[PDB]
């Protein structure tokens, strides 16, 4: 009988972590720790030291995705926040310096002996919480976390989570991952709240009545113009086989009635000026049954994405790893933390079906900056006899490895690969999580890059795909969010993936770099 | 109509692995390249060279678990066995030198720089089957085995696998790890088979007509004698609550009719003279819907149990481990080698429920020495309201970690902990394993310990469980297979087990070093 509201297609609702736009690494607390440490405080301190450097360096598009405050105009807000904050940035110190501790005070000492006194020795942040052990010369020590009883410590604090929900005007995003998510104007609303929290469940899920919007707002603890711009955000509530790719490396599929979603990033609709035709979250079905993510990289699992979606989803599939490191956490435990609760670890091809489809794992090596890194696959989808190579930014740095890969999973009909041959140094991605940093030159030898166009090539002859897309070339404007978006056929990238076009097409099969939304067969 | 057979309860069925007794690490085949070059190798030429020291070292029970055949008698057989599968050891060494290669004269090589020039000069028995990474320091490299592309190579030989049956006329083992698996005796017949093959199934579920038995014999390959010897082991063919303690860490449990068995071994019957009341083979239930193993120890995953019970088995849980190294290879893997087609991995504190009970697993620390092995936990199972902790030989080197756990697992029971205080130098299983051996005084310092009498007692006043048993002692004659059996009340293990029995009753709860079979009440 009563009118039922839905969150509206064009507010966006953008994650929160002790401050900074949210992301894998800021969850579990050993990386927050770092993180917070070895870039975050860092950013604030030379900012407020000196606004006026990353107003400069804000205002040249070239150097969007280096250490600066976007919203450099709000010096006040942001010293507040800073100073207020202090306590959360103190108590995390403590964690720090445990690991500090641990690495360069207590596991050096140790030459091949038993361990144990080690334990007796432990820092209290650490105490209960870790295992120690030798690598594999029997004389280095190591260590690794005990991940569930980090997020059972007090330096996991759930408090430190916030949203912020906000207009989305254009295609096009600011790069989010240096500026403090504070409410910078009065279109914004910052509002504390566990990411995992089924408050935001409802909020996406919507169709709710005007009175229930208002028990949702005063269950966040909102009341008055705060509650008013909340029920703002909401508006009146408005079968058979498909492939579409919709953006950087996120495809969806439909197969049977069973749907597939890889590597999730959704623009947004419900404003004038954006590109036609663009595959957005009104376009979702109603359930996604399974969801597949690659690896640990933030163009390829969008936090922002993975909320707003959470509720429509099945089944979450994701590389396996127990590394336990600060480089490599676990990412399944990091999804449950999102509150996806049904998650499966995938090993080198293994094979679980999906509806009708059967899933495999390929084996993924490099763009990780030869870091200990398990959290990657290619997943491999056989839609009845038809297959499809989802292989997102994985390198074809191992010759033969496709060859022999080929031996176990037989022919595959379509490839789509990544071609950001070259990318960012593994260091600013991973920096923090160092204990130290390597001399700048050797440093610089580490990158995170696709494979360029020989790799590319080797791929296609070892699996002999009649289609090939290159795709994940973080060329659509909302992923600006995470990445640099810059285009012109110049860049390296392009004249490979070009080339690569070539090849097949010579060979007489199809191909294509994808730019953007792009239905096709299956 | 026609009467129907199966096996004896009498005749055990031998794994062997290239001649030698089947266990977990002569699965894989770089794990096997290492034992046999630098182990069985080496026990073979010793032997050779000289069989009275062996005859003489077997002679004595306190030497058994030492690098001797105990089939001394049967040099001739042996040296010709020896001498045929040189070709096997020929192709097998090819691998050893490719691991040592890499190790020694590829890795060390670099300090920090891009890894990808490893990948290109790779021994070929590792192109395209190894990733290569920098550990935590960023300059020194290391690397593991892409485990699937490993048994899918010309290395993993399913063609070296056998089986030996055999009588068996008493409760005790010869220790078998260390003497080649040969037809010694015409009570016995070694047949050529793939520890996974549908055939061994065929065996132990029996029910087979003569003429079945037959054509069974026939597709083993078997005729004439060897097929009447085969015929000869089978014989005319003969609902609520359960917690059974059947022996070493092996227990056995119903609930609301799902049944488990965690740690399996078991003992046979059918011949006169052994104890009474022991839980065999015999009294298995149908159907093992959830098998767990808590880690990679011999006598707690023995290949002869697991091969006669497999065709019941439902499911089996297991630690999860990705390190895919020597020292740690994958188990969920040789378990799905072993034949096994559902096996679920479990990270520290996840839940799996599991019929009408919920399944989780616990941190298990030690008895590893200090070894990077992930390949370990404790299983607890809720049983509605009732809830037991299966510990095997986990430590409680770490204080705090229980009274962490038991924060977040709540209460517990009953449990069972191992008290195996005083075992094995780390090497004595381990060390094939090493690139090199750590000086002896080292080397003594690792060793397999479980809890002692503290370590025991923390665990126990962490969780408040009302019933505490002791187990896993390796007191079992049947255990004598794969460890030395030799008790006396002397032992720090049994003082410390008395202890800790004095110490839960003091508490005013039930405790008991188990010994043989025990119903209890659940
Ligand atoms: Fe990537
Ligand atoms: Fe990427
Ligand atoms: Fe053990
Ligand atoms: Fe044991
Ligand atoms: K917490
Ligand atoms: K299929
Ligand atoms: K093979
Ligand atoms: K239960
Ligand atoms: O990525
Ligand atoms: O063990």
């Amino acid at each position: 009988s009563h009118m039922r509201y839905s969150l509206r297609q064009d507010i966006a609702v953008e994650p929160v972590i002790a401050g900074w736009y949210g992301w894998s690494y800021l969850l579990p607390p050993q990386t927050l720790a770092r993180f917070v440490h070895n870039r975050f405080n860092r950013i604030v301190e030379s900012y407020l030291d000196d606004p006026q450097v990353h107003a400069a360096a804000v205002r040249q598009r070239r150097m969007h995705g280096g250490p600066w405050i976007h919203a450099h105009e709000h010096r006040d807000a942001i010293e507040a926040w800073y100073r207020e904050t202090a306590p959360r940035r103190e108590r995390l110190d403590e964690l720090f310096e445990a690991v500090r501790r641990l690495e360069e005070d207590i596991l050096p000492r140790h030459h091949g002996e038993c361990l144990d006194p080690v334990y007796q020795e432990l820092p209290a942040a650490l105490a209960g919480r870790v295992e120690v052990f030798y690598g594999r010369d029997n004389r280095t020590a190591d260590y690794r976390f005990v991940e569930p009883l980090m997020y059972a410590s007090e330096y996991y604090d759930e408090s430190w989570q916030q949203v912020r929900f906000r207009p989305v005007t254009e295609d096009a995003r600011e790069f989010a991952l240096t500026t403090p998510m504070l409410e910078y104007g009065p279109e914004q609303l910052l509002v504390n709240v566990p990411l995992n929290s089924p408050l935001l469940d409802a909020v996406f899920r919507g169709g709710l009545t005007g009175t229930e919007l208002d028990d949702l707002a005063a269950r966040f603890g909102l009341d008055g113009e705060r509650a008013a711009r909340f029920a703002s955000y909401f508006e009146p509530t408005p079968e058979e086989d498909v492939l579409e790719y919709v953006g950087h490396a996120c495809v969806f599929a439909r197969h049977r009635g069973t749907t597939f979603l890889v590597d999730p990033v959704l623009s947004y609709s419900g404003y004038p000026g954006g590109a036609e035709n663009r595959f957005t979250f009104a376009d979702l079905p109603e359930r996604i049954d399974h969801l597949l993510i690659t690896h640990n990289h933030q163009d390829h699992m969008l936090f922002e994405t993975l909320l707003r979606i959470r509720h429509r989803v099945g089944r979450v599939l994701v590389p396996k790893s127990t590394n336990a490191s600060l480089v490599d956490p676990g990412l399944g435990g990091i999804l449950r933390r999102l509150g996806f609760t049904d998650v499966v670890e995938v090993d080198d091809l293994e094979t679980l079906s999906c509806g009708s489809a059967e899933v495999v794992a390929l084996p993924f090596l490099g763009e990780h900056g030869d870091l200990r890194i398990r959290s990657k696959t290619g997943w491999l989808i056989r839609f009845g006899e038809r297959s499809v190579l989802f292989a997102a930014d994985s390198t074809n740095i191992s010759p033969t490895m496709y060859t022999k890969v080929a031996e176990v999973i037989g022919p595959v009909d379509t490839v789509f690969i990544g071609m950001e041959s070259i990318g960012a140094a593994a260091s600013w991605i991973y920096g923090p999580l160092y204990g130290e940093p390597l001399d700048r030159r050797t440093d610089q030898s580490r990158r995170l890059n696709g494979s360029n166009f020989p790799q590319a090539r080797e791929i296609v002859d070892a699996l002999e795909p009649d289609e090939v897309y290159v795709y994940a070339m973080g060329l659509e404007p909302w992923m600006g969010v995470v990445m640099a978006v810059d285009y012109d056929e110049s860049h390296p990238a392009i004249v490979d993936s070009d080339l690569l076009v070539r090849h097949v097409q010579d060979k007489g099969g199809t191909a294509e770099r994808l730019h953007l939304r792009r239905t096709l067969r299956l």
